[PDB]
Order: structure tokens, then C-alpha cells, then sequence
């Protein structure tokens, strides 16, 4: 819908349909006019705000509004007209070279398990150094309990999250602590449950599918009208919320052989109106990031698994799955100095030779971390990284990537030593997808938990057990790295022995020690954060024998 005076515009595109009857619970039932594109309109003047509806089909069927802007009643339920106050700044303040991501979900971050419980968290978050928070979709999905990836109304935020006045209001009160938004939004798929959309028109491919679901039509018959529904999401997410910037998930997946691809416009609306897009790929392909002068899509940086993998593999000494192609001491100086481990090499894993070059970009355009949703979710019995390796290690990783040269992900959690495991979980009705997503579960992944049980969910709620420590070291690691001017800069001396490595920038050295081994150090400088006690405060040029531990130095 669009609101012009005091009437209000249905447009619903369907043409698979012949006649649409927009139906207003407790108003009446309306035919509406069709144009040869397979466009129906109406224009109505006896409609307010929180005024409910749905469309009523050929079959006699009724549905809710794919393009709805609210869900009360989750997926099967009415639509509902909510107040287009239609303010956005026409610039993020958030600068990419700034970025410190924090993830969050909102159902378990927090007992609350809704956006009012993050914003009691911002304070907490701004202290801690974050300057912008991820948050997994919240486009409406099934249920209660889901990662987000089920969302099925791309415009409807999620009604148990507290709905649209409750997201409106996350992002307001951010921006007043000084804090960004972004957004993980999902156009490669549609989940399986209160998707209407087939009915109604050929939103989806023939010639293309994604393991979760029906994947978007950019590039056949009829495509024009699909294009837009999601590129003006983009637009919507921006104008009417304010976000700050895009996660895109998976983009590997979303498929177009159209003379300009749907990502490198997806980009430019975010550019029109001065925002960041973030992409989720597994290419390993600078195309997603490169600048259009360099034939890339211009999406701000990717996500690089790499980074994570590397380091998870080595230190846990894990094979399982993609952890294969990796293992190596080797494998985090390459993606220390080259950002891909996999470019253009061959991939037993993959069972091909995997991706490409980065050339001379510079590390802002790319995200690492050591836990996310996926890192930890993804394991059949959702083990932090902290149960997986010792303390010493922890705090390692912790450094590894936070001193990195590349944009940092904090996954919710991790910096106070959160135990608790992040489980998958689902909270479909239909007994025929309650059973396909436990036995997908159960294969893909060795789940064991029952995706589908509420314990699942509960278990996953983050428990705010504090370990100071831990907590502490975050709080410097993210103050140094500022202070020391670490982002983006791709300018580092990386030496390796057996069981160390050494990493020098522009304005700092930290020393990795995983066994206790003796090390040459070239450098001098005073200490600035340390893993122990043992490192001195100032340290010279000379050979020193040190135990498994990290140390910082300027
Ligand atoms: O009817 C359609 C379809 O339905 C069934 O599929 C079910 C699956 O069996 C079940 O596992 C479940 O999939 C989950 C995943 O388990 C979970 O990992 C997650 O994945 C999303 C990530 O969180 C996201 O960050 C992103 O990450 C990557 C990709 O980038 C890339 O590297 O590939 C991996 C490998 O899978 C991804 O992790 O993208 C993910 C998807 O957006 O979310 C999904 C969805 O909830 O869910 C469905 C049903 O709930 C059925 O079995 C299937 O055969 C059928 O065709």
C-alpha cells in the first residue's frame, strides 16, 4: 500500500490471477482493477491506521499481503496497516573504516527475547566499543523461535520481536547512544511456511533452487515486477526504518545472468541514499567487492569464512566438514596477508579450485570473526568456540582477529565468555515441514536437540554470566586496536615458527605464542594488553623463551 491524502492505494502484482477481491475485516469486500501487466489497484478513503486485510483470489482462497507491512497474527494471519512516518537521516553516520559489528538475535540475546531488551543493552554495548549491531532478520517467519533465514514477509517485521514501533524504536535509540543498525536481509529464498507468493505470479525460478527453499526469479519471464519487490525492500528497510546498512545473506546463492546483476543494484540503492551493504559469500570472488570500474558489484566488503576457518581448524585441531581444507599455522598467515586462503587453489572440500585473488583492496572490505551464528549453530550440538579450546587459546583467537586488518564481528556473547550453545531452531505448525527440517537437522549437521522443542531455544538464550576477565581484554582489544590505528591496513610483517607467530603493523607487534617456544623478536616496545603476567612491560630486540599466551606491544 502507499498512503497520498487521506486515502490509501492497494497494489498487489498477480498475474497468475484473474480477479482480486481486496477484503477489509470489518469494511467490506472491494474488486479490484487489473492492468495487462498483472497489476490490481484500488484506491480507498475509508481506511485508518491498524485497519486489517487481506486479498481474496480466484480461488475464493484468501491471503495475506506479500508486501505486508505487519503481521499481527504471524504468517496465516490479516495484514495491518501501520503509519508510513517516513524520516531517515540522508546519511549513516557510521563510517565503514570505524566498523566494529556486534550480532545479535534478538529472541535469545536477552530474557526478554524483543527489541526492548537489546535497547536495555545499549549502554552496555556502547561502553563495550561496538559501533554498529547486526541483527538476524526479522522479517516475519513462523512462530516464535527462528534464526530469521525462515522469513517469509520480507516487509513485516516480525510481530513476537515487538513488531514495526518496536524496531522504530531500537534504531532511534541507538542512533541517540551513537550507535548503527544493520540489517541481515535475505533475498536468495523464501521459507517453506505461509509463503503465498506462489499463487499469485512467477516470483520464483524454474531454473534455479537453494537447499532452503524456492530462490527468486531475476532473470526469466516476468522478472521486472520480482527485481523490484526487492530492490524497493532495500529502499524500504532505509526510508521508513532508518537502518544504517544491509547484511545480505548468502549472495552466492541469489542467481542472475541479467546484463547488470540484481547485487550490484541491490548496491546502488544503498549508495543512493548513503548507507553500507555487507555481503555473505562463499565465491571467495572480489567481483562481490570490487569497484563497477573493476567490473564488481560494489557491495562495501563480504564476509570471509576463511579468516574464522583457519583459525577454528588450527587451534581445535577440527576436520569435520569445510574444516578439511584447512589446519595449518600456514592457513592464518595466508588469510593474514591475502585475506583468501582459497584463492584459485584446489579445494578437496569442494572437490574444484575455489576462488580468486583480492588484489590491492584494502581490509575494510572484508568482515572476520571467531564466532557467528552460522560457526556455532551449524554444529549438531552448538558448542562455542570457548568450549572447544582452552583459555589461553580463547583470548588468542579473541586478538587474532580483533588486531586484524579487516572489519571485526563480535557474535553476541562471546566477549563475557558466554558458554551456552547456539542451537538451531525452528517453531513451524505444519507437521509435514516439523518433520523435514528434524530429519534435514539430524543429516546435515548430527543435531541431536529437537530443532522444533522450545528447551532448544531456551537453551540458547545468552545467560549474562559475566566472566570479568575475558570481558575485560575485549573491552582493551577493541580500545587498542582504535588507539592504534589497525583498520583496514593491509601494510603487516608476518613471521611463523613451529608453534608461534609474530605479527607486526605500522604502529604495534603482538606476539601468538600456542606452545611454550623460543622466539627472536625484532622489535621494541612497551606492552599495551597481554593474555598473562608474564610478558614484560617494555620489551627489546632479543631472543625470549615465552608459555602459550598473547601479548600486544607499541
Ligand atoms: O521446502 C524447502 C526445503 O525445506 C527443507 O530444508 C530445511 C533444512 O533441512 C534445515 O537445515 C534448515 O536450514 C537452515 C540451516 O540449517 C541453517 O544453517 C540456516 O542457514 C542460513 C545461515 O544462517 C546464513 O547465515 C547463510 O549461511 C550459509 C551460506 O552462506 C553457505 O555457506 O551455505 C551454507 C550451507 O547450508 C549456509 O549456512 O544462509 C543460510 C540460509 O539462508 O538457515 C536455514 C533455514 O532456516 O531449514 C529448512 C526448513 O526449515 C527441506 O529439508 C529441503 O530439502 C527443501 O528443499
Amino acid at each position: 500500500y502507499k498512503i497520498d491524502g487521506n486515502e490509501v492505494i492497494f497494489t498487489l502484482w498477480a498475474p497468475y490471477q484473474k480477479s482480486v477481491k481486496l477484503k477489509v475485516l470489518e469494511k467490506g469486500l472491494y474488486e479490484m482493477e487489473r492492468d495487462e501487466k498483472g497489476y490490481f489497484t484500488i484506491t480507498l478513503n475509508n481506511v485508518k491506521v491498524r485497519d486489517r486485510y487481506k486479498y481474496v483470489l480466484d480461488d475464493a482462497s484468501e491471503i495475506p499481503d506479500p508486501a505486508s507491512r505487519y503481521q499481527p497474527e504471524g504468517v496465516h494471519g490479516p495484514s495491518q496497516i501501520i503509519q508510513e512516518s517516513k524520516e531517515f537521516n540522508n546519511e549513516t553516520f557510521l563510517k565503514k573504516e570505524d566498523l566494529i559489528i556486534y550480532e545479535i538475535h534478538v529472541g535469545t540475546f536477552t530474557p526478554e527475547g524483543t527489541f526492548e531488551g537489546v535497547i536495555r543493552k545499549l549502554d552496555y554495548l556502547k561502553d563495550l566499543g561496538i559501533t554498529a549491531i547486526e541483527i538476524m532478520p526479522i522479517a516475519q517467519f513462523p512462530g516464535k523461535r527462528d534464526w530469521g533465514y525462515d522469513g517469509v514477509y520480507l516487509y513485516a517485521v516480525q510481530n513476537s520481536y515487538g513488531g514495526p514501533e518496536g524496531f522504530r524504536k531500537l534504531v532511534d535509540e541507538a542512533h541517540k547512544k551513537g550507535l548503527g543498525v544493520i540489517l541481515d536481509v535475505v533475498y536468495n529464498h523464501v521459507g517453506p511456511e505461509g509463503n503465498y507468493m506462489v499463487k499469485l505470479g512467477p516470483y520464483f525460478s524454474q531454473k534455479y533452487k537453494t537447499p532452503w527453499g524456492l530462490t527468486f526469479n531475476f532473470d526469466d519471464a516476468e522478472s521486472d515486477e520480482v527485481r523490484k519487490f526487492i530492490l524497493e525492500n532495500v529502499e524500504y528497510w532505509i526510508k521508513e526504518y532508518n537502518v544504517d546498512g544491509f547484511r545480505l545473506d548468502a549472495v552466492h546463492a541469489i542467481i542472475d545472468t541479467s546484463p547488470k546483476h540484481i547485487l550490484e543494484e541491490i548496491a546502488d540503492v544503498v549508495h543512493k541514499y548513503n548507507r553500507i551493504v555487507i555481503a555473505q559469500s562463499d565465491l571467495n570472488d572480489p567481483r562481490v567487492v570490487n569497484p563497477k570500474e573493476k567490473c564488481g558489484y560494489n557491495i562495501d566488503a563480504q564476509w570471509v569464512d576463511d579468516f574464522h576457518h583457519s583459525i577454528h581448524a588450527y587451534l581445535t585441531g577440527e576436520r569435520q566438514g569445510y574444516y578439511t581444507d584447512f589446519g595449518n599455522l600456514d592457513d592464518i598467515v595466508k588469510s593474514y596477508k591475502d585475506v583468501f586462503v582459497y584463492d584459485g587453489k584446489y579445494s578437496n572440500f569442494r572437490r574444484k579450485t575455489h576462488g580468486e585473488p583480492v588484489g590491492e583492496l584494502d581490509g575494510c572490505n572484508f568482515v572476520v570473526y571467531i564466532q557467528n551464528h552460522d560457526q556455532v549453530g551449524n554444529r549438531g550440538k552448538g558448542e562455542r568456540i570457548i568450549k572447544l579450546v582452552d583459555r589461553e587459546s580463547y583470548k588468542i583467537a579473541a586478538a587474532l582477529y580483533l588486531l586484524s586488518p579487516y572489519i571485526p564481528m563480535i557474535f553476541m556473547g562471546e566477549e563475557y565468555g558466554e558458554e551456552n550453545p547456539f542451537y538451531f531452531f525452528s517453531d513451524f505448525s505444519d507437521s509435514k515441514l516439523i518433520q523435514g527440517v528434524r530429519e534435514g537437522r539430524k543429516k546435515e549437521n548430527g543435531q541431536d536437540t529437537d530443532p522444533q522443542d522450545e528447551s532448544t531455544f531456551n537453551a540458547s538464550k545468552l545467560s549474562w554470566k559475566i566472566d570479568e576477565e575475558i570481558f575485560s581484554f575485549y573491552k582493551i582489544l577493541i580500545k587498542m586496536r582504535k588507539e592504534l590505528s589497525i583498520a583496514c591496513d593491509r601494510r603487516v610483517n608476518v613471521v611463523n615458527g613451529e608453534n608461534w607467530l609474530i605479527i607486526k603493523g605500522r604502529e604495534y607487534f603482538s606476539l601468538y605464542v600456542f606452545s611454550k617456544s623460543s622466539i627472536e623478536v625484532k622489535y621494541s616496545g612497551t606492552l599495551l594488553l597481554s593474555s598473562n603476567n608474564s610478558f614484560p612491560q617494555h620489551i627489546e630486540e632479543g631472543k625470549y623463551e615465552f608459555d602459550k599466551g598473547f601479548a600486544l606491544y607499541k
